[PDB]
């Protein structure tokens, strides 16, 4: 199995990518305070492990605050937006 | 806030370290198939995010299988042992 460390946005997001039978392709990582735009290929399932994300999804008007334990889904071939206050850890699965 | 990528055991364990108000000092990471010995400073709280760990704790005889969603605690200044099959992601908090 391959594990790889990834960095995005000048180091403000860092993750470990992997693949397993139970998750499919996935990442676990952390984001620090900031505002970020992400583009998906496959649809993505995001789980907030610790901290919180303000989430704007493409097909719905309102931002929503997702605290630790919450899960949201992003469609494929789409753009979504996040805002972060305290460092926030997450699991992302590429569905 | 600082985020740092860490590698252990010749790359078989990789993690992102961070610190936040809700977690204290913590890591999120992934381990691949293998058997690992860890030494603690502070006591540690481990959460299995995906996959599974076979866990041997210092003050109890039996190994126990911790699957996704489960949480265990390791005392400080101690050694514990893990066995991994499929890649397994985790959150570790330094208490």
């Amino acid at each position: 199995s391959m594990l790889q460390s990834n960095e995005y946005f000048s180091g403000k997001v860092k993750s470990i990518g992997f693949s397993s039978s139970s998750t499919g392709r996935a990442s676990v990582g952390v984001m620090v305070e900031g505002e970020y735009t992400f583009s998906t290929a496959e649809p993505e399932e995001m789980t907030v492990i610790s901290g919180a994300l303000n989430v704007l999804l493409p097909d719905a008007t309102d931002w929503q605050v997702y605290e630790a334990g919450s899960v949201f889904n992003v469609p494929g071939h789409s753009e979504f937006h996040l805002q972060v206050a305290e460092p926030t850890s997450y699991l992302c699965r590429y569905l």
